[PDB]
């Protein structure tokens, strides 16, 4: 598995784009210049193992890099990618973490440290399958804590309601498992919904199995909720893609 | 009208974040590197009057910036900026100008020349609609020209039907005046596609009006000819944001 080539510029260049054009009147500026956020973003891995991270590593990056959120605008999502993306329109609609600051940098770069200069290497990356979960995760893990956290008002979550293997909530997913437990007592309600892929059958419902779970949960943080299955907006997405699914015809 | 902060760093970050990481398995790499690519484009307006511009001052900086394009895959498009690139969807589905290289670096960013040191104005620009047509659109009309003329094989346009003050076709729409007539012996085929805004009146149709024009206009350029409006993939594309307007009923 193959690291990021010349990651210190890729890094700082998709910086600076940000920093000047990007999110403009959806996201704040953030206080850090560009080789400030580097600087700790370099410290927290370099010259250590790759499998020598745990979930403080990146903890001064994330401080710097941290933009405070639009009210009701953020979205978190589980294993809907594209769809849950989509949907939140590059920060129109709602925010997804990849919106932010550090999202948009770090977003599918890959990386590792290694103990021997340059402190990173250049040829290889280790699965991260290998390494304990605290390394795996010490990125992407702090990403979503410090997002989940500077959370206010209403927020949205989007899941994948057709997965035999993949339950709709799992308290070990990122949401359950950086996520949620985050949220703030700034946050109002969770609006829930449910993807529901056309052609394909049917697995989790409303009020039902793990999104029973997650109802409960949520309640007990002092939090509303709902949760809808296949709202039109979403709908019609979906549809776009496949305008011949049975559930796409026309009145 | 303010001229982009920091046009140097800018141009260089948007253009290594793109080399390294966006369009990868759908655009091919360019050959020159960044900073070549800088030196063509400053050079092209640099130390000069804003309005001092033609047709060929950034002929060099689109010579070293043109890629070459996917076949069948080329898209257009007027006064439908939103619908078009959603549609396209990020190269997947079509590629826009914007998704080039060139297209991708200098978009939504302003500067100019001035003759006075350092060659360019960091306070203001004039509103180019105080400049001769050629300077005007010295650097979007050859930007699409240049792009026009790598297009192989089939192409799409988008255009509105539903404007009572602009036609859908208008041979000094950026796509009459650079694009259409660049079109060379590669290309096969324009499908169109007429977007029909829901609850909005209805006003030009295949077959009539410009679209009439236009068909006959492509006939004689030896290309074969489609036109269709509003087909279910983008009228749901619209739905998602309007999902109740009477055209978006389901059975
Ligand atoms: N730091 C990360 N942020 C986002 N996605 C990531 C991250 N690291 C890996 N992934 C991808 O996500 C999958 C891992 O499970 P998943 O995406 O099906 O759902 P999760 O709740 O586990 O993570 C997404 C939530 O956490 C934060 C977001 F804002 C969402 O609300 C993997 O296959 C990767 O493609
Ligand atoms: N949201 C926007 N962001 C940036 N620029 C924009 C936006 N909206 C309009 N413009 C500009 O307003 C001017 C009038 O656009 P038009 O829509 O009348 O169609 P044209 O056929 O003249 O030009 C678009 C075609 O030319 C090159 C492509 F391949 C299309 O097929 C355009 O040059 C646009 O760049």
């Amino acid at each position: 598995i193959v690291p990021t080539r010349e990651l210190e510029n890729v890094f700082l260049g998709r910086c600076k784009d940000y920093e000047i054009t990007r999110y403009l009147d959806i996201l704040p500026r953030v206080r850090s210049d560009c080789s400030a956020l580097w600087k700790d973003f370099f410290k927290a891995f370099s010259f250590k193992n790759p499998c020598d991270l745990d979930l403080g590593s990146y903890k001064d990056f994330f401080t710097s890099a941290q933009q405070q959120l639009p009210k009701n605008k953020v979205m978190f999502w589980s294993g809907v990618y594209d769809e849950a993306h989509d949907y939140a329109n590059t920060g129109r609609k709602y925010i997804t973490l990849e919106d932010t600051l550090p999202g948009y940098m770090l977003n599918s770069l890959v990386w590792c440290g290694q103990r021997a200069n340059p402190g990173f290497n250049e040829k290889v990356c280790p699965d991260f399958k290998t390494c304990p979960v605290q390394a795996r995760e010490s990125f992407w893990g702090m990403a979503s804590s410090s997002y989940a956290h500077s959370a206010e008002g209403e927020v949205t979550y989007m899941v994948d309601g057709s997965n035999p293997k993949v339950p709709a909530y799992r308290p070990d997913s990122f949401f359950g498992k950086y996520e949620l437990p985050n949220l703030t007592n700034k946050v109002t309600r969770v609006k829930v919904i449910v993807l529901h892929r056309l052609g394909e059958k049917i697995i989790e419902k409303c009020g039902a199995g793990s999104l029973l779970d997650l109802e409960k949960l949520v309640k007990a943080k002092h939090f509303a909720f709902d949760c809808v299955e296949n709202p039109r907006a979403v709908l019609f997405l979906l549809c776009s893609d496949n305008p011949n699914a049975r559930e796409c015809r026309l009145a």
